[PDB]
């Protein structure tokens, strides 16, 4: 009842407005078997047209307004990271590129099939265009033979306005608001 | 009890009018063993008079309204999708067969068996005359002989209005306040 | 369960004064298989600023308003307790070098894999500089042959404030209103 | 929630007396297998400064008041009473040595693993000097070889106020308010 | 001292509305062995939190104001274009696609190893979102075998509001300003 | 002249409160012939007494204020880097390990023997304690055998307030005015 | 040297109430060859009747007011650290756990062959019931083989109160004056 | 009785705004045998909670008040420096790293048997928090054979607030008093 | 390029009190080839007298009031440093033997063939009786065999009053004017 | 308890004034082995700044008042005056070069190695400008081969000025109140 909480904050406010409120599902995934230091995962954002916002450093659309609210690893990537086929560490999350937001804590204990698996510490809202990239610290490398690249799960609520009367200035208005 | 915050909605506005209120499960089956691409599940309701209505794309009756509060997987559909018996991937939920409004996170993450298990992200309001439908779009689907097809269950809270004096003028004047 | 209330509080506190809320992580590990008597944690925490400060007896920064919230134990820890691989027992937590403020309650209770996982009672504050010190008191110790030290991971909520006006100016402001 | 109000209460009436409120960990321990009859567990505080005060019937300190919240059982505990390597019962709660107050259910069944662990019945009092001093009453002992001690943790919220001023009169202040 | 003037027009136009200017070492380079015909260098741009604007025709993110004020070419490129190894000529600079402000005059001779460096016309302020181009009409192209590219690297003045209170209106609006 | 703004204005501003204003020399040593990522410089600082403050990370005392104005590097430096004996790069200047300040453009452009040496784009002003470190990113690294390692220098000017009346007092009302 | 002021003091403030004033020999020895961290020393008092209270954490009876005043140690120890064969540093003096009061001044120079034998700064005053206990903190510790336990003697001066017209009211009486 | 004119003008005046007043023993010892130059001590406090403050660069923190009252040397260190064994010389005694207050005149003549041994010239009052720093600057150093490290002890009495109602506001009114 | 502004300062002051004004030669030199550390150049000044103060600390008659204005370093040095046959840095001047208060830059970088030769930034004054001494910090010292010493020469404006009424009231009157 | 006197006494005069009161260590020796008549020591003080002011015949400067207050002599020295290495005898303390202030009792009575050695007679203060000289008048001198210089060391409180707001005449206003 973490994200039903943005969720319902966000449409008693963007109703006014007018505002498509939704989610989605966004993946970020260190390519190629991370076994040294500091590297850089592909974020890649599915919005509704079948619209696939891939590569590092997504700027959020002029119209949306997103919060970034959950975060969870699959039961493959968790039997990967356990047996040395994929490393563990942490996740930074950047605003703008400069601000730093949150980090994740250890993506092999935010995993999913244990019953009490750690949270994040905030819903991390993003204005229009703004420049979200991520860094991924690892600590204990790959050390198997065979090894995996990463994949980390996230849970996005998305805040459209694309359809309002005049979709420029209402999403910075209600940005205000929020 | 994000259910019980709908049902007790429900019985308290659709009372002056006169109306049944009663919750339901849902079943949306993605049939014979997703391996490759997006598919279309089988939904399934139980309404109240003996009668089933199977088959994509539910019509909602034109005297009674819909809520789709929740949704969770069966404790051997998720041993399935671990041991790549089944397909993971998330849940597209369309209103009047064009709008986009939810997307279920991963749905080997919602697995019953755990209190820290991630939820709907909001209870849908499905209105008067208006198409359910659902897709089921995979990602890591299954790999491994004698595969099984998925099943995705829903709780749904029904409010009917074909018991009153008037059906028609009944929902029409329930349907903006409630 | 308390880390997401004292992050809602730095940010709304902070703001008129200007200042970073930010989350970072903070490993503490007693070195080389504890089996006697009390040992001591070596504090390791990262910050934006790239500079791990390392070994026991952390000293806060003169900008920095740290906040102490939870802990988590990894899953191959906690099989290691439970097989004698090693040691049982609380964490103490000090506060310039006089006061003890806490107790994390039995290390093998807040495990990930626990159902009842347990938190933390209150969080901690520290305030420009002043020294966080952390020790092991093992009830329970290691048995068996070939054991491994403990780890047992933190969580800090960081209010920074490097880019006020006068940080020397803002941070003794807000130190007293929080 | 019956050590967090304990906590709140204690630090809203100890402070305008001045008072120093924290939270350790007790341990009793009944020796060497307990197989046939009632016994005596070794009590053993930790309290600031690793004095570790141990030994049968702890005497309070004339400025400090204690309170006997929660109790558990760790996890390998329970797996050794549930396999019959130690022994299982009841655990009496005395105050004065001849005044019994609490006798604690069965401590197999109250391991910190389950959700639905039964709790102590009340938090327990103890003021200045007075002697706290527990016994064990043994139902179906330990059977198998390889027996092992009965270990059971108690939490306690200490109320130090030797620090204040002349500790006497806010010791009696506080003992006759709260 | 021509960066040092509008470096101090920055800090003190920025800073009441809030502004953090700072310095940035930028990379202009022409790919490949320029020999024929007018090229196209690849402009390269390092921000602080180590994201990498590259490729060709920059965009200015929404929160910062640029200022382009130097220009210069290391020794191991001057040694290889009077020996013929590549290509002397002039870079354009434009703005918006439309606007030419600049020409740098003769990049051999804007060389640093010589004791009478020439330097730019103007620094050339840049706007919230506006392209920033660069083209490389060579005279005397390279003659030798196993040729190089060319690589000419400038300093700009990074003014960034990702810390105050209001979005990149703001930002416009110290626009106005300067 | 951009030295000589900062000592009158630091000789007028901080004499009514008391202030011995001085100008100085801090030497950054990137030792041992870096050739592949970025390192870490030794600082080294000589303020009055011989005390040499050296290391990474110098504090700056409670009493005083630098001011970092101008940086060069001498002659054979120079020539061990046309020639590929050193390493080529800039330095990227923090003030409590997270604001990036300055980046020196490109070391071997500013070689003393020149008179078109480009300098630092401003004086970049230390408060009372906070922590100087810099960071040294090399382009073109060293490439011939017996290899030196790397020598910039800086110029300081300390204002100090210690042996002028109470220091505290003295040194955060200059820090407010100047 | 401090002995002689406070027994006048106990002598003549414990009259008014009944007062039995005396002195005696407190032993505080750790055993058994302290050579590389903190150490425990067994306390051993000796009252009037045969009453040798032995044990770490002496609990002072309930009434008696306690003073320990000085220390010394024996030749045939200072023999043995000079020898290196039992181990240096200091004695650390707490007071119900929780407050630490002294330090006594480096045991082997407060031998009795020292023509300048140091002595305590003041003499700590202890009440009815409360943990006297000690800590030992070696510093330069034994080296040589066959090393031999530590042994510091103490002085104490008793004022019972035993014959008093009656013993309960007169001590809380009397401990509140002196 | 230097310090116990510090430790009786620290009762006194920290009293009012209660503040806790003891005494502890701060060790410099330089690492491993002296022989050529001037090195560093690496300073090693004791305070309450058990904790050993070691390292270079003592800070004090934000509630405490520091007094160095003596200095002596023990008398193994006495029988080594005198028969070549480990290094003479004078120690120097820095406050916030630049301001010297002392200089011990040659430790070889602080021993502790002496009755005419010079001692410190003065108590040095450490304000809060503010480096305390220390150096061995050798004359005669060491010759023999199997030589050993230096160590020189010194008397801290430590003024603390932690325990008052506000820790702020009790020591910016007490550093201007005391 | 000061030392022509303080000659016609110098001038037009002492009038009043009548003065000589005039300009001498100071040459400070190192004694043997610096290789390691701080070293002491030796003072060697000629007057009017013929004669010659030599040796470390020069102390000013107390007739004449200096200043010391600028230097430079003669081509068969500046050949010597570059070939590593002697020791580059930086030289310390200081007044009393104890106040620091200016640094001469790099002696490299003052050489009389460095076309950008740099000159001292403000004249140093110095009253009757007071102790002119220096230092010599090496960076980047000698490593070729066959090694130099290190010349500096200096430029003193001599300000003498001999030639007055009484020389021994004159110049103290002038020393608080100029 | 001599220099602490005089050390107070300067800190009580001093601080209306400004001053800085510390303690430094000087050394005179008779260089290369004296055997027949009256020789002169190398007067040698280590200031703040580390200045080896040296030479024979100190000048004290224009803003210094210094006081020499004891003396004593290494265990190193004593065993070679007493084998015949070196020349015992006094040291003439003289002021200016005319007036004689005192005389030391005997250089090798003055030992430090024996528990009662002999002190000086008064504390010799100095003013402004003035000449410290030293001579050394030995009886029985060195006998045997392989002779050693003599070194007796002072200990002397120096009361600076030279940072005080006008430091011409505070330093005349001062020696006439002291």
């Amino acid at each position: 009842s973490v994200t039903q909480q943005v969720f319902n904050f966000a449409v008693t406010k963007s109703q006014p407005f007018g505002g498509y409120v939704y989610s989605t599902n966004l993946t970020a995934s260190t390519s190629s078997a991370v076994t040294s230091t500091q590297l850089t995962p592909l974020n890649l954002s599915i919005t509704l047209g079948q619209i696939t916002l891939s590569g590092n450093s997504l700027v959020i659309p002029a119209t949306q307004i997103w919060y970034l609210t959950d975060a969870y690893v699959s039961v493959p990537d968790y039997t990967n990271i356990t047996n040395g086929a994929e490393a563990d560490g942490v996740i930074l999350i950047y605003k703008d590129g400069v601000k730093l937001m949150l980090t994740t804590p250890l993506i092999s204990s935010m995993s999913i099939s244990n019953p009490a698996r750690t949270h994040l510490a905030q819903a991390v809202k993003y204005s229009p265009q703004s420049i979200l990239t991520m860094y991924f610290n690892p600590t204990k490398p790959a050390t198997a033979s065979t090894s995996y690249p990463n994949t980390v799960y996230f849970t996005v609520v998305v805040v459209d306005f694309s359809y309002a009367q005049n979709p420029a200035r209402a999403v910075v208005s209600a940005n205000a608001v929020m």
